[PDB]
């Protein structure tokens, strides 16, 4: 059956450090809507690697109060882009 | 590599008649949050399956403007039978 896990984790930005994460999605479907936002890689020394929570395949459902479900790709980015705290909500499929 | 596709329907009830889907997930995890919710098995004469925008193995995300995510199952039941004649459903479809 299908099952999965929601992920939250809050990371902490350092001065000269990126979260270290990248994403894809956020596309344009032909009914309007906009597809689901995805963590595509980790980089292996980072924020978000060193935390160890999220991992690619992840599906973004919030980031700071924000909800990514039918979001644009550049809205996710340029929210990723906002304070020192970013508490991420996502969920993993198996 | 990954996609997902977002899926918005609204369906309405028809007296007699239940909204034809059942779900899983919704289970508590060790780190207190409670899993995904997913849509198990859809009647094949039910307003889902007739609407068709819905299937098994799509992920709730929002009921009438409930949020699904790290919500218990029975929360979730008991949301998807005190809701009113038009569901409003969020998912995504993993592919």
């Amino acid at each position: 059956g299908p099952l999965g896990s929601t992920i939250i984790t809050s990371l902490q930005r350092k001065e000269g450090h990126s979260l270290g994460f990248s994403i894809t999605g956020g596309f344009k479907q032909a009914d309007g809507q906009y597809s689901g936002i995805y963590i595509s890689k980790i980089a292996k020394d980072s924020i978000a690697a060193v935390d160890g929570k999220l991992s690619a395949g992840d599906i973004l459902l919030k980031i700071n109060d924000e909800s990514m479900t039918n979001v644009p790709h550049s809205r996710a980015v340029q929210m990723l882009r906002e304070g020192k705290i970013i508490t991420i909500v996502a969920s993993r499929q198996q």
